[PDB]
């Protein structure tokens, strides 16, 4: 279907269309999390890890 690639692409795409990715872990999870219902540690890792490099 989507998977991580596709919420990391859809996050980018609301970002260079006019977006912006919380800098808080908590805030990250729950928006990641709550959004695209990644509730799985190694998604949410590998989103985060994203997030502190992006």
């Amino acid at each position: 279907g989507g998977s991580v690639e596709d919420i990391k692409a859809k996050m980018q795409a609301s970002i260079e269309k006019g977006g912006s990715l919380p800098k808080v872990e908590a805030k990250f999870i729950n928006y990641v999390k709550n959004c695209f219902r990644m509730t799985d540690q190694e998604a949410i890792q590998d989103l985060w890890q994203w997030r502190k490099s992006l």
